[PDB]
């Protein structure tokens, strides 16, 4: 219930991708299933992100987290835990 243009959330949103893709080991950005990594956290790691700021969807953040992981983009990074992910898709 704010007005302006709520673009960290999609900037922070293709973050998260952003890292998974990485750590997928692909060269693109892939959605992360938090829905999995949840039930599963010994599925994805993620580290990086800022301190007193948990690991979950960025679609509930607020302006400072929001901010907070967009200032931790380059430091957040994502290590897949358990999954592995094929090549050349």
């Amino acid at each position: 219930g704010s007005s302006g243009s709520s673009g960290l959330r999609e900037q922070v949103k293709e973050l998260f991708n952003e890292k998974y893709g990485e750590a997928l080991g692909l060269n693109r950005p892939v959605l992360v299933p938090y829905k999995l990594i949840r039930d599963s956290p010994d599925a994805v790691e993620v580290t990086g992100l800022p301190d007193d700021i948990p690991f979950r969807n960025p679609n509930t953040y607020d302006i400072h987290r929001l901010e907070k992981i967009l200032k931790a983009r380059e430091h957040v990074r994502m290590v897949i835990i358990n999954q592995s992910g094929p090549s050349s898709g």
